[PDB]
């Protein structure tokens, strides 16, 4: 087939990754806005962490959702379990790009007949979700500035925090639409077709 | 999803909180008008400094008590033992108008109980305090109650014009913060 | 007290009011996006009408749907057909609040004995949706402008009528809110 | 809601609109290029402008084609020919979603089913072109500046326009992207 994301994650069942990366973008967000970071996030005292964890899991996936070059499989072949005919919308997955299969109830579901159960293989383009040791640079900068900006303003409302990171936030920005013109933008309008 | 506030206060038992952060606010009042700062709240004397905390905290209450993004817990566990749910010091509001409080307990009105088969999941308004909110809230508050205690008590118009300018440029900071996070509704 | 709100559409039937007051909600949400006014909201035929109309209802409910001194009847008491004992919920109602009265039809249905039908008797708070010159104008003023911004965002994305309008909805909003604290708590 | 696109263009005969539009942005793709703006698009006479034109509404397809808030219905209704049951797949048409629904040969065709010819209406989510003026200004300018440097690279190969155009696509892209998202 054609290229993978980094993390393919398919055993995750959690909204959250749990790892290091995780923890470092968090103690991030709490340096910003002068907390002092933790060892664990798992462990789950204080609101705060709580707080910082999940504000940066929405703006991830809100991003992320998108869909992008680095977290896009662009040939992935899904194959129904002999019994049931059931091929899990796994929890990493975001999004199978066209409009035609969709998550219902944790089954990938094909609009095309109404159904969720399969004969034979199918073969999508899926965007998965990325840990921050998964994604370029630019995007990680992205995130995690924006994540950092809605935490200050809802909780704290620091104004050189603002100022501050408006700016950083700004210049990522810029820097993952430059991506996007040098990496395209798919859309479902194999591999070879994938020409846009 | 879900966001809760920076302060639970389960075991808050009186109107105030008591801290440094409450003190520093009634000093901030007090410079206002030009009385000195005092280093703590437990009844000194002072009327001034009475006035300032009670003036302080129900100006405190009555904003919060609309319910912002920084101060709503929206899945708040109750747990009641003898079917009773206290409705603490420090919780203001639940929202949607089911629940409310009877005389410090949580009556359910779509049976007119305050008994309760299980525990319930509520979206709950608790009291903040002066660094447990945004600086525009904290600004908006500390200054509507410094005008409030200069107007009631001393009436100068320099502190009053300069008051007031201060009050209206919080007071549209928290309106574009609500717009920012927008009003729960249900 | 028992004060009412001022509206209260038992007979309207579908969604929208109909009302010259909708007409000239909808013909400034036009004008602020740079169309032309129309005479009615009967089209043929004009998507933008259409758009808006849709957009400024949606809006307009959910807002409404908190629940406002302006809009709260405290004591309406609702009776039912006899015969078959059932009570409409009707269009305009946005909700029932305590938790025991809820919308299944709409019907009205007492979510605590049964049960869509009733003997008499009924007496409850509710929420009715009011027309545009039936609130409180700095509600019509943030519905309206609101409505704009998400009719400007969607189909225009005119950056200056956005500025425009997100400042004209804060100003609103500022009253709005002194309001709900005024008469709330 | 319930919401419908700008434009439906249900009598649209051929790729083109034809409109003022259309016209204004070829002319500034010529503009762009350092040529002479025209008073019309059929004439023809000039390969420039048939050349503009085609790589406009090729781009201008290519993009609108993903689908947009504003030009997705999602409850369209198709009515058959009573006689022949058949439904056009109209030039405006950019897609059906849901993969039940695809032009075969300028009719709708139930590749579900395997058949294009129905006994009455069916609903879908309908993907429509819209003109240059129905769209949000953002579109407009990403579809248009791509489509300049398209003609520019291809035809022109000026080096000091492709910068400039392609961070004006930059500024264009990015206020489409968080459209995309806030109205996802």
């Amino acid at each position: 087939s054609g290229l993978v994301p980094r993390g393919s994650h398919m055993n995750m069942q959690d909204a959250y990754f749990g790892s290091a990366a995780e923890l470092d973008a968090v103690n991030e967000m709490l340096a910003a806005i002068g907390e002092s970071p933790v060892t664990t996030l798992d462990e789950d005292g204080s609101a705060d962490v709580a707080n910082a964890r999940r504000i940066l899991n929405r703006i991830n996936r809100q991003i992320q959702s998108k869909g992008w070059a680095f977290n896009i499989n662009e040939s992935a072949t899904l194959t129904p379990d002999v019994s049931t005919g059931l091929i899990p919308f796994r929890p990493a997955y975001l999004s199978i790009l066209g409009g035609q299969y969709v998550n219902r109830g944790g089954w990938v579901y094909d609009k095309s007949t109404g159904t969720d159960t399969f004969s034979g293989p199918i073969t999508v383009t899926l965007i998965t979700l990325q840990d921050y040791d998964e994604m370029p640079e630019c995007f990680r900068q992205w995130i995690v500035t924006k994540a950092s900006r809605q935490f200050n303003s809802r909780f704290f409302g620091a104004e050189d925090v603002e100022n501050s990171l408006a700016q950083e936030e700004m210049e990522a920005r810029m820097a993952c639409n430059e991506y996007e013109m040098d990496f395209g933008q798919y859309n479902m309008l194999y591999v070879q077709g994938l020409g846009r």
